[PDB]
């Protein structure tokens, strides 16, 4: 997938965490928000690079999906041969086929939310284990709506908006504020709600989907150049698979190639600052910023243990081994701080 | 234009009001509502069949436009703005440009929105007495000059118009958005909860993602709308830039519906929207008739008892009352296309 760049950094972090006995730095959760059917689940899944999320026409995401990417060491290892999933609700059952994972999200949605468009705030908890992912939580959410349909109650719009607010009010989260290109940016429910929890725009990244669907005679040039609504962290256009493409089993590889071709053709001056890879790179930078901000905490925590193991040295092999391990940890911190992603 | 069918009906209704010496009822205002850029102004002007409304991307309609169609008696077409008083406009591109100018004068040149209406009269032999109201579309995030509470200002401006019980609401939703996300239908249901005066229009059918269509929406399988859900295809921004005519737009709309919605094509498109609206307007007309009827009876006995074995005027104005009752019956019996 497009978010492998941080793997060597988080491997070094894991070395430190193993010594310190605590996973002290937690990456922000990445939470996708926007109007129903704006292309949200497609964006989130593009960060995985594997097809595992129900996507489609009408209301689709009907429970929060807390999707925990879990990096797997070479020791705990087993391409479809190396990756697997576990759901909390299916206890210890292992999933190898990502199509079956997708179906189970749908299964578990139907069980709690019903089969006539109902929505539930109860999250589905999913872990995806892989040697090729970082430790990162992605959150898929129901999209904002206006008029109740199916089983939905009269106050469904507010139920959904309050549910979104609970996830993005988390200070340690990054909001992917999704708006479809075939709507006016000023009508963006994603940017409105993001500004309520993040008024200064320190953790909101604007994603513009469906660039391919814009009316003839129009384009998103002004939008993508920040000439409509400025958004500090970035405004990034993407092109994901159409419903036709989904129906035709179009691959992720072909989706990305066509997105590249599309941007080269219609937005040549802006192409290198747009697309799915650029969204990933932008996100990596935000995640690395969080890591760097937290290094002093980590360093201090090493010193706490270093002084403590040095003390009962003043269980003796235990102490000498740990001090060396903690000296190793201290060197690692400096290496991480000084890492810059290509 | 697409809405001439009521001309003969309002003409004979006028005769009845003339005869009874009463003021003719006003037809309800037709008010277009929806999210910014959903296709509202294109829908509203399609009921006129002349290009007089500014249309485009970004925020365009930034003042209400109260477009009063005025039927011209024998005893072509032109416009009059209240603010210019006397000047008459025969050039409809010049009318359009004046709407833009007036909008900039009061709302400024940086995306600001004003509740002050533009009053425009369009005089024609080929129109009925009818008021069409164009409104700024709903929004979420302030841009340019707009204050923090712009969304609420626009929404309450809309409510000011559609809260009028003598209004028909054209609830406009773009086909390239999920119907359940319709801000037009949400707001319409607030002022018209039983759907007695809300007509749903689905624009931009041609812009739907490949592998999708509005079949479920148009058959009432998503949100039911009592009075109807009617799909239309108006001119793209490319078509506007290229000055594509109304005639060509309608032809291509018809063709698109035949090709993509053959089973529903007869109950969709701009012509069907106009016919559906005429039928709604006819409903209002029939509801004024009992009032008119009782007034004819009062004047009838008032003229009849006035007798002496002047003495021929009361004789022929009794016959003009008899004529008026039969015209009322005719209106009730009239079928519309
Ligand atoms: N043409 C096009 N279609 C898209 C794009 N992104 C999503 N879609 C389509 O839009 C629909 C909604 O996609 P989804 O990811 O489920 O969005 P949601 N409902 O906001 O979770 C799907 O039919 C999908 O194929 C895009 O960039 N271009
Ligand atoms: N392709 C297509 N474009 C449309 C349609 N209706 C409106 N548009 C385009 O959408 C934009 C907004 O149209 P307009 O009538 O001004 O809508 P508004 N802003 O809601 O008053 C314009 O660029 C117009 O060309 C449609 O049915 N199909
Ligand atoms: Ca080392
Ligand atoms: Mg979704
Ligand atoms: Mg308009």
């Amino acid at each position: 997938g497009p978010m492998e760049a941080l793997i060597p950094v988080i491997n070094k972090l894991q070395d430190v965490f193993n010594t310190v006995g605590a996973d002290i730095i937690q990456l922000p959760q990445i939470v996708v928000v926007g109007t129903q059917s704006s292309g949200k689940s497609s964006v989130l899944e593009s960060l995985v690079g594997r097809d595992l999320l129900p996507r489609g026409t009408g209301i689709v995401t009907r429970r929060p999906l807390i999707l925990q990417l879990v990096h797997v060491s070479q020791e705990d290892k087993r391409v479809e041969a190396e990756e697997w999933g576990k759901f909390l609700h299916t206890k210890n059952k292992l999933y190898t086929d990502f199509d079956e994972i997708r179906q189970e999200i749908e299964n578990e949605t139907e069980r709690i939310s019903g089969n006539n468009k109902g929505v539930s705030p109860e999250p589905i908890h999913l872990k995806i284990f892989s040697p090729n992912v970082v430790n990162l939580t992605l959150v898929d959410l129901p999209g904002m709506t206006k008029v109740p349909v199916g089983d939905q109650p009269k106050d469904i719009e507010l139920q959904i908006r309050e549910l979104i607010l609970r996830f993005i009010s988390n200070p340690n989260s990054i909001i992917l504020a999704v708006t479809a290109a075939n709507t006016d940016m000023a009508t963006s429910e994603a940017l409105k709600i993001s500004r309520e929890v993040d008024p200064d725009g320190r953790r909101t990244l604007a994603v513009i989907t469906k660039l391919d669907l814009m009316d003839a005679g129009t384009d998103a040039m002004d939008v993508l150049m920040g000439r409509v609504i400025p958004v500090k962290l970035g405004i990034i256009g993407v092109v994901n698979r159409s419903q036709l493409d989904i129906n035709n089993k179009k691959s992720v590889t072909d989706s990305i190639r066509d997105e590249y071709a599309f941007l080269q053709k219609k937005y040549p001056s802006l192409a290198n600052r747009n697309g799915t890879k650029y969204l990933a790179r932008t996100l990596n930078r935000l995640l690395m910023h969080h890591i760097r901000d937290c290094l002093p905490e980590l360093k201090t925590r090493i010193n706490v243990l270093a002084a403590q193991y040095q003390s009962l040295l003043n269980r003796r092999k235990e102490a000498a081994d740990m001090l060396k391990a903690l000296q190793g940890a201290s060197q690692i911190i400096a290496e991480i701080r000084e890492t810059h992603l290509w």
